């Protein structure tokens, strides 16, 4: 049987979205999936991780991902999401310049780099109602972006015009995915990205691809300007129904392949009649929709059948 191997954490691995994929995916007649448990994938030399014939494998917080490349050169096996561009997915100035050159509309933005060695290098500076990066001037409001795309404190700064002080972001806590402060100035310390805010409705679409021709997406509130989760009456977050466009169905076309993530969540802000990025996350599942469940392991089989039933002489139509 065609082994597809499944290496990343546990907490991804064993997830329900994960868990329901992998069961449709052992229904194709000749796949095997084997599952590395992550007290190998940390602990143990990758000669003595289990072999498989095509390689799902991504990173999260605790990855080896130096491991996972290791792994992929020592055995070659069929990749499903590129190792390698995993390293730049965790550098939001990467992410920017990758989308730039695929002709991909994203937000005006300027890199602020702090290099710690030069203290007379300044390269920001900070007005009332705007700062002024590498030169060019951002009006508040504007979007102060950590640049490890891992860090989830993604801040908005308002107008004096709007009551001033600023917006804080975070990875949802509970109840919350942000909290306004008053404060007006930018962080003093670290390296961000600049970028204008983009008008929305006050909703973001995110989209689930699975290889560059099948994209899901749908819509949630912004943690933007208000940091409350809405939750319906069982008790799940509330998604709102997205049909993409023509030039958003592109969009994740270009996204999947000039990331070469088969499987790949990104961001979309509709604002002013266009569609702009503003994150490129890498491997994701959508949750709690037995359709994408359905629709993913298919696909995904289907890539793993299309591209190695020759070499293992099974018969594969198409
Ligand atoms: N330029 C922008 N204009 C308007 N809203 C923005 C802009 N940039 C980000 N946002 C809002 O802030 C949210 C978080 O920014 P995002 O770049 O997605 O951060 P992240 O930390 O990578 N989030 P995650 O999707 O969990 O990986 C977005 O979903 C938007 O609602
Ligand atoms: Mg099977
Ligand atoms: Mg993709
Ligand atoms: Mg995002
Ligand atoms: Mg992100």
């Amino acid at each position: 049987q065609i082994v597809v191997g499944i290496c990343s954490m546990a907490k991804k691995s064993k997830s329900k979205p994960m868990k329901e994929i992998l069961e449709r995916i052992s229904l194709f007649k000749y796949i095997t999936v084997v599952v590395f448990e992550e007290e190998v994938i940390l602990n143990e030399p990758v000669e003595n991780w289990p072999l498989c014939d095509c390689l799902i494998s991504f990173h999260s917080k605790g990855f080896p991902l130096d491991k996972a490349v290791a792994y992929a050169k020592l055995r070659n096996p069929f990749v499903i999401n590129d190792l390698n561009m995993q390293y730049l997915i965790q550098d939001r100035r990467e992410v920017y310049s990758i989308l730039q050159a695929e002709g991909i509309l994203l937000p005006r933005y300027a890199i602020l780099n702090r290099d710690p060695n030069n203290p007379k290098e300044c390269n920001l500076i900070e007005g009332e109602d705007h700062v002024e990066v590498n030169g060019e001037v951002f009006q508040k409001p504007f979007v102060e972006k950590p640049v490890s795309a891992e860090d989830h404190n993604v801040y908005i700064y308002y107008p004096t015009s709007a009551g001033g002080g600023s917006q804080r972001l975070f990875r949802k806590i509970g109840s919350r995915s942000s909290v306004y402060s008053p404060e007006s100035n930018v962080r003093k310390t670290g390296s961000y990205i600049y970028e204008e805010f983009m008008p929305t409705d006050g909703t973001d679409v995110k989209v689930y691809t699975v290889g560059p021709d099948y994209a899901h997406a749908e819509a949630r509130k912004s943690p933007a300007l208000d940091g409350k989760v809405e939750r319906d009456s069982e008790g799940k977050e509330v998604r709102y129904p997205v049909i993409l466009n023509a030039r958003e169905k592109l969009i994740a076309w270009k996204v999947c392949l000039a990331f070469k993530q088969t499987v790949c969540g990104f961001d979309l802000l509709r604002a002013n009649g266009q569609s702009y990025v503003c994150d490129v996350n890498g491997f994701s599942f959508v949750k709690n929709s037995m359709k994408y469940y359905d629709d993913c392991a298919k696909i995904l089989g289907n890539i793993v059948m299309r591209e190695l039933a020759p070499q293992f002489h099974i018969p594969w139509s198409i």
